[PDB]
């Protein structure tokens, strides 16, 4: 019954709705293979020689995927309570609410997360890091290849300044393509650049060849390209556990949920980003 | 039933439609938080250690509103009556008309309205100020902070010409919001910039890097940068009262009518002001 | 049961819809106030002091206005009605045909005309003039205020050129809103300036303010700033007279019709004209 | 009955679509004058004095028109009709294609036709000409005016080039549209230019003051100007005459079809024309 | 039966929309001919004097199609197979995208596709050439004219550079059209420029006078121009045989699926092709 609420979430923010999200009923396996794309057609000989063998379209290699638990706990006093009680109907809108703010955080947390560690903390951390591994760090740490951090070997700072590697940006994001991406994975018909909001310059009209895309919240000074369908997030269906409970201890209400989820990337060779840009 | 007529003064005006206005049965107390955002997904160790504390999401500080009543009270004679009355079913024809008088008049005197006095005049006023305290005037005077008014400490006059302080705009609405918004407020999904009429120059296509929207009246010189949804009215539920009445006095009908409102912004770290702007 | 062939005529062409059409039922006296916005919040001590008194919503001033009858009638020969009767529903083909005619000759009656006088002339006066007093000429003659015609005292040809007065329009534009019309009506929601075809230059089309629309038929060198739905015609009710004959004359079956309107601005304050405007 | 697949032809194609088509059931006579504009409102004493005399909307001058026949004629293999056969339901897609084909042709024969001749050719004609006299053929005909072959007298050729007539083509179509257009026909509300393919250079955005329409055929070098109504053709109704049948000669099934038609422009006052382009 | 999942194929990609497919049930014959546009309308004496004789639209010239087959087959784990079927009502979701890879290889396979060969392979062929005979092989091949390799007779290298032959691409394509196009082929109301992925510059604004569209696969420094009609593929209809089933040799379950298919160019005369090109 999980699925209906994880629908529910996903259709209730735009960014996800172009995003999949798979429910798995084990703990730690091989992942499914969407973003795939080959030359399934051929022909041969089949009468007086050979045998035609198939393709597989799944491209399993050294995922080994493992989930972990993260979970949204608050409280509200009664005075607020009651003041939303005289909202006309305010059953809907508590709940649209929470809906709307666990779906930004599901992003917020995965864009640029890194090191999940126990006992994540809200004081050095104004963006949640240590709370789960990111695509981003997904990317780092598992393909230490297909970044760019560094220039070829001077400075690993990627600048576009007056005397800048890359002047021009769309020649930084063709280069990248066409070094970093493999040739039948170049021509995509659904190939985008996600990019934060300090690097728009103001104009999803295009750039380089490809159209572009901003996130709500996005490490600056940080650029990724790949299809908008290959990353995705999985959920283990039978484990979102919820409770409320009211305490007359400083007079509120709390709850808690837990569910237990990973961020995974289907496809490592479709899709490089690049960091530490200058101007 | 106040609630009806109320949500039919606010699909009336399209403006009005993008801001929420809830009934509170209370004189003065706290205010709903709903302009709030953050990081409520976290993980710690449940076995054998701490345990998870859950996170408000109100952010009460210091409101203390309290509301007072305005009252609209107007009259016709009884040939434009008569003249109305000729008209093919006038009875809808006179209510959108009041309606939409009144629907603007909120707005006429919520943006620049200052210092709430009894006696209101309409001689020295023609935009009303004295009528209710405005947002602006609720930002100038509870968080005498994030508004910038003077320079640093030279002539308080931020100017964009020849010798400006900035000499593009977009350049002061970057630095405006990277100085006086807080870090996670920066790049929220939603900020908008509220400018007048006159600071316009032509061109809602794209400012910086917000969009943008204007409003029927607002004080010339002056700019705003928020969320579409944190500055809110309050309307007291069980305080609308109306009563019409003629008198052969002057040959002619009058109506009086009066409800308890109050102007409220919800969070005062998202979106600051800047005024006295020259060219 | 006129009301419902005025409203089809109103309907019909897409300028009239935008524009508001009335029955009155006297022949001579005050007009309806529409488009007027006054600013009617207020309050003041209801306790142990002064009383409020409403205000009105008319501001009516030295209206007077006078309807006239105007009168159509044409004719068609018998061969050019039988080859009209030969498709099928030829009904609709004629009448929205004569509707639209009659439609276009209201807009071009209102428009430009002048001095209204019996006996017309059709030789003369290719574009209508001397049918009925028109918006124009209204303003022309009831004040003779707000109306920008001269200089200053040289000569009264507004220029544009190189050595023009305003060398650039939208400064004229702007300079005649800010000199010529009323503080609380230099900004409105739907302020709108009307421009005939020869002006446009090429660029509805985006203006530094007010966003330009121009009309079928409008005196050239003229422009006028105001409400759309400022002006208005008047109609008296049971006026409309038509009849038909197919007389055995010349060859011909003819048709006749009169009805009694006059034209009006609602408010002076909202609205000026300039003419004579060079280049 | 034939108005049903007439009206079904118009249908089809979009550009016949803004064309009005209508059934004449005699040969030759006067024409119905539809693009037709004028002021027929007026006023005079009707009360002792003159008496009102209607004004017609006809318009007849110098018609004359006369109709004749033109059919058209093919015929298919058996190998390709049981090969179309073979199509799922292919009888409503033979229909298709026959009527496009009829409906494109009937377009290409008007706009480029000229001296109407007995024993037409496709050898010479790739473009077909002899078949029937055209709106270009009958401008350049019935009235030898309003039309600009030649200069004023020098050379016949308005060019546009370096030591051009016309640097600018906006300002051509200015000076046409000034100098040999009727006064009340310059300001109409549905003004077009029509031109070709190669007069383009790819900007319907705007030209000069009117919008820009291309057609599929046109001759090249070759402009014109009125409204989309003014134009139209004739069909006589009785008189669609097909039959088909099928020959073991060579194998073929063949089918003809005759219909009675003449182009001819309403109003001759309102649009013309301009040959002999250069540049 | 097939003509229902062919007709799906179709429907599931947008390009393959634009484009028809017709089950034929021979094997080798004659084309269909759709893509053909003439002036059937003529006229003549039929009284006394010559009779009229009826015009083709076939066109069948030099076809002599033949069509072979080629098979997808693949293979799936039970893994995977498992992990999907935990999915909501996956039989849906694996059959779309099955479909989807299908429709996508049909046109990778066509548009750069040459020297159809038995045992075709994957490995020295990324992009799949020697599964079937294309549209591009099939001009390059049928009608070696209508093709622009070399200059006139300098290296055949059209370049676009400093000392280009053409300097400007519009100008390349205008010199095309003109020069290796028919006559009444230059002016048809549907012709299509088809461009790679590189030779876009990103500007389907416009180009030249036509429009632009680009495909997901394409040969770069290749460019094509013809109807979006012309073109087509043939598919026996009794011909789709596929089987599946499991073998517990390395736990997989697969499929095998074969059809028989031609592509094939209708008009020959419509559309032409330049390759070679630098910059």
């Amino acid at each position: 019954v999980t699925q209906t609420l994880m629908n529910t979430m996903q259709e209730s923010s735009d960014f996800l709705t172009r995003i999949n999200i798979v429910p798995v009923s084990e703990m730690k396996g091989e992942k499914i293979g969407i973003g795939v794309t080959g030359s399934i057609a051929s022909t041969t000989d089949t009468a007086g020689g050979t045998e035609r063998q198939p393709k597989d379209f799944s491209k399993l290699a050294s995922n080994k995927y493992e989930c972990d638990q993260i979970n949204f706990d608050f409280y509200i006093r009664y005075k607020t309570l009651d003041l939303w009680a005289r909202y006309q109907d305010f059953q809907l809108r508590i709940r649209n609410a929470i809906i709307k703010r666990q779906s930004l955080d599901f992003i917020m947390a995965g864009f640029n997360g890194v090191k999940r560690a126990e006992t994540s903390d809200r004081s050095s951390n104004p963006m949640l890091q240590d709370v789960a591994v990111g695509w981003l760090q997904k990317y780092r740490n598992e393909a230490p290849a297909r970044v760019m951090s560094k220039v070829t070997t001077t400075s690993e700072v990627i600048r576009v300044g007056k005397g800048g590697d890359y002047a021009s940006l769309d020649a930084l994001v063709m280069d990248a393509t066409n070094n970093l991406i493999e040739p039948w994975y170049q021509e995509d018909p659904d190939l985008v650049v996600i990019v934060g909001r300090q690097l728009l310059a103001d104009k999803q009209k295009r750039i380089g060849n490809l159209p572009a895309v901003r996130v709500p919240y996005f490490p600056a000074d940080a650029m990724l390209i790949t299809k908008l369908e290959n990353l995705s997030i999985y959920y283990m269906d039978d484990s979102h556990r919820r409770v409320i409970e009211e305490n007359p201890k400083l007079d509120r209400v709390e709850n808690y949920e837990s569910m237990n989820i990973d961020y995974v990337v289907e496809d490592y060779a479709a899709g490089c980003l690049v960091e530490k840009i200058k101007v």
